[PDB]
């Protein structure tokens, strides 16, 4: 599945925000518009057993060309929350649902 980083209309938002995915499923965040951007993982908001780490940029790393992606597949089911760390305090967050 393909996830924007920035809208169209330079929203800072991922695209689609909130989605479900089977577990193993490539997640694929595609830099769109409106950068910086990068993806990370929230420690406080992940299934219990996952290690945010390796599923995470650092958060030094940025994306400032559209095309660049970050791919991740996700294997233990619940409830995932990714946000934008130049973003983040601007809402630039999503869930995903690994089922
Ligand atoms: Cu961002």
């Amino acid at each position: 599945v393909d996830v924007l980083l920035g809208a169209d209309d330079g929203s800072l938002a991922f695209v689609p925000s909130e989605f479900s995915v089977p577990a193993g499923e490539k997640i694929v965040f595609k830099n769109n518009a409106g950068f910086p951007h990068n993806v990370l993982f929230d420690e406080d908001a992940v299934p219990s057993g996952v290690d945010v780490s390796k599923i995470s940029m650092s958060e030094e790393d940025l994306l400032n060309a559209k095309g660049e992606t970050f791919e991740v597949a996700l294997s233990d089911k619940g409830e995932y929350t990714f946000y934008c760390s130049p973003h983040q305090g601007a809402g630039m967050v999503g869930k995903v649902i690994v089922n």
